């Protein structure tokens, strides 16, 4: 049958996914010996079971990566039938090529590591570059989070919107959101110009990851300065490190909308859940049903 | 110790490169048996030599891919020291992810095939997606073509330029060319809107591949209709299949600028050579000098 294990990155999301699915989370202690080495106890036999491990490789990234790899090894040697990795947030996704000399392509190395450890398949959400799906030779399902952010805004009954991409590489994303809301797009062209008509419109800034918030807050204020009626901001993954919160709270962003792909105070925010989406992906993968239906 | 072989895709480019490097192309004939199967005769012993093969996997793509793989196999079994692949145009680079269900990720399979056949390293030019560099675990150098197209436009003394991206996924590229030309950018948003000020400006349309020319010609005419003084168009790889030439010749494109990464009658065009760029790269790879010196 189906066993779901949660590691340490996002226990809540895991529990939420297990409940939506209708099963109790797997019994296992994933602790740390006194020396910081990862210790793993899977307290119930799992021979012949299909295991799903839920882990975001978010802060601290290297610890979550290692306890994930170590867990995969434990399951492989314990005879799991399949070892399915559910990764709500894929750390290192941004290092997807040699942008400069002698740089590692970490997203690819992670992929090689996971396969070497023994992973059977991966279920990922809003990967920074969709080409990362090709970094694996094991099956990998890539879910989009935009439909979730889109539904929330549509329910706000907004009028006169313009979807804004905070930089050059986010235009495709901005376009997927514009499509769903039947709206135009404008882009921030920082060398900080604004390409597109944002005058008197409700601007929605969308990015995949919101990390330090420099570009996003900087872009918001400039949207307002240039005539936008109000600015909303959203992303799938709330990394929010450094002075992010500080910056967001002090900006002109009316509301920051994020998902719980990463565990988290912000004054004007709203966290949407990707629990239902992942749970449903899990069931379909497990009942061998079409996943394309989720798109 | 250095030997360069040309396969059938682009003999001219290969000879040009060898002339710059100063070697005579290696002795081998790649022909067809009466039934269509590749026959490969390597006329000289290459034991211990560093072999570089020059092949674009352009039309007919599957034939060029097979003769390349078969050549790699011949070299491997003939004891080449290294087998270095110079790919000016990487066919199948557009299938870099699962954009819709049950699709293959061909760019990745090609990479897996090349390594399986025995490739040591790859030198590629303007890959459709830079992440394709991470599809390999063998070393791969990714040369850029924009600087070549940029130099040629600066020599036009065009004023009031705007670089235009023909769609959402080409904005980063458009930006690298704008940076060069210290110019602004506009983008075509087809659901066919134009986001950006193109009124009375010389518009330069830039894409990586120009295949059927539907989007590009369609974008040109719309640029003109909306107030652009004149439109130029450029790309690195001239696939130009189908009714491309037909369409280009009949459009308002003042001049189509391409490179010779792919072998080619167009009325207003200009072909620039990537021969010098690839040749210097081969020399630096063989000598183990810095390749990043070239960027
Ligand atoms: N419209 C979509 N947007 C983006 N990619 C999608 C969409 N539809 C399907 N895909 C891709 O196809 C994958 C799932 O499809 P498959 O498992 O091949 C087929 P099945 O429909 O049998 O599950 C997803 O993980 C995603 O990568
Ligand atoms: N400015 C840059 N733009 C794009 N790619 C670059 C840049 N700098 C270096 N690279 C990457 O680094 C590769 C070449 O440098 P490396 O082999 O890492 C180091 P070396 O300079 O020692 O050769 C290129 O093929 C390219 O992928
Ligand atoms: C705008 P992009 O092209 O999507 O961003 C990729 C760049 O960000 C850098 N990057 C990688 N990991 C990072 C991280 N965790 N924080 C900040 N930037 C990162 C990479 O070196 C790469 O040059
Ligand atoms: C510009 P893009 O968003 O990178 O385009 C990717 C899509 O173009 C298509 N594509 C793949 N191979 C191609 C080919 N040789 N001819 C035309 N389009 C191709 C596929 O439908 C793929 O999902």
């Amino acid at each position: 049958n189906l066993k779901i294990f949660s590691l340490n990155s996002n226990p809540e999301l895991a529990k939420e996914i297990a409940d939506i699915v209708g099963v109790q989370l797997g019994k296992c202690s994933v602790t740390r010996f006194s020396d910081g080495e990862v210790q793993i106890n899977i307290e119930e036999s799992i021979r012949g079971c299909d295991c799903y491990i839920i882990q975001s490789t978010s802060d601290p990234v290297n610890e979550h990566i290692m306890e994930l790899l170590i867990m995969v090894d434990a399951l492989k040697r314990a005879s799991a039938k399949t070892i399915n990795i559910v990764i709500p947030y894929y750390g290192y996704a941004r290092q997807d090529r040699k942008a400069r000399s002698r740089e590692p392509i970490t997203a690819k190395l992670f992929a090689n590591l996971l396969e070497t450890a023994g992973a059977t398949r991966v279920i990922a959400l809003d990967l920074h570059a969709p080409q990362i799906q090709g970094f694996f030779d094991i099956p990998i399902d890539h879910l989009m989070g935009v439909p979730i952010l889109g539904e929330y805004f549509e329910g706000k009954n907004l009028e006169d919107i313009v979807i804004v991409s905070p930089d050059h590489g986010g235009v495709t994303r901005a376009r997927k959101l514009a499509d769903r809301l039947k709206a135009p797009i404008a882009i921030i062209d920082k060398r900080m110009n604004i390409v597109g008509n944002i005058e008197g419109k409700t601007a929605i800034l969308i990015d995949d990851i919101i990390d330090t918030a420099g570009t996003i807050t900087l872009a918001a204020n400039a949207l307002v300065e240039n005539g936008a009626k109000e600015v909303y901001a959203c992303c799938t993954h709330p990394v929010l490190s450094g002075p992010a919160v500080e910056r967001i709270n002090n900006s002109t962003i009316k509301e920051l909308v994020v998902t719980n792909s990463i565990k988290l105070k912000i004054e004007r925010f709203k966290q949407l859940s990707v629990g239902p989406l992942l749970a449903e992906a899990i069931i379909r993968v497990h009942e061998q049903q079409s996943v394309s239906y989720l798109f």
